[PDB]
This record gives C-alpha cells, structure tokens and sequence, in this order.
C-alpha cells in the first residue's frame, strides 16, 4: 500500500503553528507595550493642541485572535495585529489626519511608525504591530468603521470603510467545532507557510493570508475516516488539502482585460461579513495567473503524496511546495 502522510502532517503542524494571544505571553506583553506608548503619546499630541486627549478600547485581530498563526520563514516578522476603536465620530475628522494622531504618538517607539492604507504599522527587531484605527460606533451612527487612506490620497480614497473584524474572527472560530475545527486550522497554517515558501520572490504578488482564511471558509470540507464497528476516527490532512485546493482551482474564471487585450484567470473571494468585498480584488491578472500556476502544482504535489511507496519521495514532494520544515524522513 502507498505510504501514508498523516504523521508528517501533524509534525510540519507543530513546526509552523504560533500560539494564539490567549497563549502566547510575549505576543500580550509586545502588543500591550505598544499600547501604552500610544496612550502616552496621545497625552503628548493632544496636550500640544489645547485639546483633551482621545481615549480608545483595543482589541485583538488577524491569524493571533483566530488561532491560525504562523512562525515567519528566517529573515521573517512576526505580525501582531490590534484594532483601537478611538472615542471621536467619524464625520468629524478625516481618516488619514487621525492615524496621523497614532502615528505622531509613536514617533520614538521602536524603529518607528508608519501610516499604511489599512492601519499604523510599528517596527521592532523580530515584529510589527498593525494599529488598525476605528471610530466610535456610538459616535458614528452604530457602524465599526475602519480608517482607510493614506497622506498619499485624494479625497476618493480616504474613507470611513465599514468593518466587521469580529465578526470575521467569530465566523473562522464558529465554522466548524472540536477535531474538525482543528483540521480547519492545521490547512489554513498549512497554506500560509506554502504561501510564504513559494511567494518569497516577489511578496507584492502573494495571496492575503486573509483572502485562504476567507476562501478556506468558503470552501474547506473535513477529510476524516470513521470506523463504522469501532467508531475510530482518522484525519486526513493530505485529502482534506487536496479537496480544498482543487475547490479554489474550479473558482477560478478566464476574465478580460481590455488594456491587455487578453485573459486572466482570476479567483474572487468575497468576505463573509462587510463590507463583503473581494478580497483578491487589487492581486493583478500576472499574478492571479501565476497564483493559479503555483495551486496547480500544490495539487499536483498532494496527489503524488498519495501514491508513492516510498515515504520519502511521499514527504520530498510535499517538502517541495511547503518548504525545509516539512519532514522529509531518510529512505
């Protein structure tokens, strides 16, 4: 019979997964170090213009909340992510003039702050910490809304966007329970670490980890064998991911580009909560291209995994599209 995977699997698991912030005391201390240099800095700013200083709650997102985290590749950083609802009303304040507000209170914190399209990104050695900035719901007629643009933009793209990062974190903990929900997260890890070993040449052209947890909601089916005289249950990583990729490969669709003159294959992943865009919207036709290519020889890669006598050449073929931390053991 052809060598089985499953053990691997769970070892690369091991290998890859970063605790979540319930679990993870240095990823609390980082995050709330942050935290209290904004507070401080925000007495500063606000003290220099005669105001009283905004107050703010935080809370916890990204893959740390939703216990899908990833060990970075060496070279790599760590990404602790919080949003901060601030107590001001969005029609009274520009987005990009009050991630200014964070970002002059975190002016000496580290290596510096930064103002991206999405949040207020702070460097240290080994991680950033992304400040996504929202204004008060209660202030700003019941909507989460997210501060979007940057000192770059024009009027059309700064934006109160509606959010839901809650509600996004509750769908991705909420799709499945127990054993089940554990292979959901151990194929989401899986994809972010394919995603950092073979996007690694050109980052700007790699899939949002947001975009696989999004498609992996869509689309992910548990793999499991249950013995029906003993009930023993089986998991079936390997098959569960092969299911999954040849999913997202039939969602994608020839579309026209009409600068070009040609097609691109392009895979749309809309949120599951607002403001319900496509994620993959601003992934390019040469990289949705090359995207597609790279799934296709994940999925190519996982069906050789399945028939191969040898557990070696089994493991080297998966090894090959998921990096030098997948366990290769000796023939």
């Amino acid at each position: 019979m052809m060598a089985p995977v499953q053990k691997q699997f769970r070892e690369f698991h091991d290998r890859i997964k970063l605790a979540q912030y319930d679990e993870n005391q240095t990823l609390r201390d980082e995050r709330d170090a942050v935290l209290t240099a904004v507070r401080e800095g925000l007495k500063k700013v606000f003290a220099d213009r005669g105001e009283a200083a905004p107050t703010f709650t935080p809370f916890n997102q990204g893959s740390y909340a939703m216990n899908t985290g990833v060990k970075p590749l060496e070279g790599g950083e760590y990404d602790i992510d919080v949003g901060i609802i601030l107590n001001i009303a969005k029609d009274d304040h520009d987005p990009v003039e009050v991630k200014k507000w964070i970002r002059d209170a975190l002016k000496d914190y580290g290596n510096g702050a930064e103002i991206r399209r999405s949040c207020v990104t702070v460097f240290k050695p080994g991680y950033h910490v992304d400040l996504a900035v929202y204004a008060d719901p209660e202030l700003s007629g019941g909507t989460l809304c997210i501060a979007k643009g940057k000192e770059n933009s024009g009027d059309e793209h700064r934006l109160w966007q509606i959010s839901d990062p809650q509600g996004f974190q509750d769908r991705i903990a909420s799709k499945l329970s127990g054993d089940d929900a554990a292979q959901f997260r151990r194929c989401i890890r899986y994809l972010k670490r394919w995603r950092d070993f073979r996007f690694s040449s050109d980052g700007n052209a790699a899939p949002l980890g947001i975009g696989l947890t999004a498609a992996a909601y869509w689309w992910f089916q548990v793999s499991k064998r249950t013995d029906p005289v003993s009930q023993n249950v089986t998991y079936d990583d390997r098959d569960a991911l092969e299911q999954f990729v040849q999913t997202m490969l039939d969602n994608f669709h020839d579309t026209w580009d009409s600068k070009d003159q040609r097609s691109y294959p392009r895979l749309t992943v809309e949120l599951p909560v607002q403001p319900y865009n496509d994620v993959f919207e601003k992934m390019t036709g040469m990289q949705m291209e090359s995207f597609k290519s790279k799934l296709q020889a994940l999925l190519n890669a996982l069906k050789t995994a399945k028939s191969r006598l040898e557990l070696h050449d089994a493991c080297k073929a998966l090894a090959d599209h998921f990096g030098s931390e997948f366990p290769v053991p000796e023939k």
